[PDB]
């Protein structure tokens, strides 16, 4: 019946899954393939701002497991921005609508996001594949920026830059 028909869920071009890790433990929470789960979802969700400290929360496509060990994205890396403790929750949102509405240039690339809540500041970023590609992720880096109104520097780190060298990995590239 007519039910389903006029208030027909509209669906993304790829499904997303939420993860969560919390103040090889990081548990999927809600997998979305339409707006309106999104929406659903993401009001049931704590923004970062009120996230307890030390959490970590993904937004990885559907199947792509938001680890440094996944082969999707072993090659790759990530661009991150800073914000101030509990004033990330826009560039958050923003991140996410950039990504599960195909907005980036290059968004073949875009393995998924994460907010990092720390004391201090919180950290956004995102993961990409195929690290080596430096036309590829300044695009989308640069484009990061101009969706989020970013005024600073940000930095791409290699997933095997950061597996190595932990705390002291440096920014491969930088826009
Ligand atoms: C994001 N991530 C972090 N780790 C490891 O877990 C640690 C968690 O560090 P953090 O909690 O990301 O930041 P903080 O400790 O400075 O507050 C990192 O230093 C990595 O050693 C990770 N290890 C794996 N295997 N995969 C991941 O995606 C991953």
């Amino acid at each position: 019946n007519a039910a389903s028909l006029v208030h027909q869920p509209h669906p993304l071009e790829h499904s997303w899954t939420f993860w969560f890790d919390n103040p090889a433990s990081i548990r999927p929470i809600y997998t979305f393939s339409t707006v309106e789960e999104f929406w659903s979802v993401y009001n049931n969700i704590h923004h970062p701002s009120k996230l307890a400290m030390r959490a970590d929360l993904y937004c990885f496509k559907h199947k792509i497991e938001p680890k440094w060990e996944d082969p999707v994205c072993a090659n790759g890396g990530k661009w991150t921005v800073n914000f101030p403790r509990g004033k990330s929750d826009n560039g958050w949102l923003y991140t996410l609508l950039a990504m599960i509405g195909e907005q980036f240039d290059c968004g073949d690339e875009i393995c998924g996001a994460v907010v990092n809540v720390r004391s201090g500041q919180d950290k956004i970023s995102i993961w990409t594949k195929n690290a080596s590609n430096e036309a590829a992720q300044a695009s989308i880096g640069k484009q990061w920026k101009e969706f989020l109104d970013y005024n600073e520097s940000i930095g791409f780190i290699f997933h095997d830059d950061a597996k190595k060298f932990d705390r002291h990995a440096k920014n491969k590239y930088m826009v």
